[PDB]
């Protein structure tokens, strides 16, 4: 099985608590969890490659790592960060980011298919799990 496809999100749980335990503040927590209520999440996976796109109403990144391999990208609040993604089983990947500057909240990512089909992504910051749940378009 692979990740490679355009994904479309079927649960979520405990997005705004994520961003309320990096500090954000309601008026913004507000505005994001509407604006990704409905993302696009792209991914292109070749092997050990990923490209990832994910869009939502008003924002857009694009992430490009192979495992193993040190990347930049963000963390859920919107901070550079140099992450590092290893396979912790063979259908499962796991994200620990370190930020570039400064300190805050530990945060990680996870994502995992299912023999279902499904993606998990599991999004971690302090003691909060947020998890969604995406199937194929």
């Amino acid at each position: 099985p692979n990740f490679s496809g355009n994904w479309k999100i079927i649960r979520s749980e405990n997005f705004e608590e994520l961003l309320k335990v990096l500090g954000v503040n309601v008026m913004l927590r507000k505005i994001a969890v509407a604006a990704a209520s409905k993302p696009a999440v792209e991914i292109k996976q070749e092997g050990d490659t990923f490209y990832i796109k994910v869009s939502t109403t008003v924002r857009t990144t694009e992430i490009n790592f192979k495992v193993g391999e040190e990347f930049e990208e963000q963390t859920v609040d919107g901070r550079p960060c140099k992450s590092l993604v290893k396979w912790e089983s063979e259908n499962k990947m796991v994200c620990e980011q370190k930020l570039l500057k400064g300190e805050g909240p530990k945060t990680s990512w996870t994502l995992e298919l299912t023999n279902d089909g499904e993606l998990i992504d599991t999004m971690t910051a302090d003691d909060v799990v947020c998890t969604k749940v995406f199937v194929r378009e």
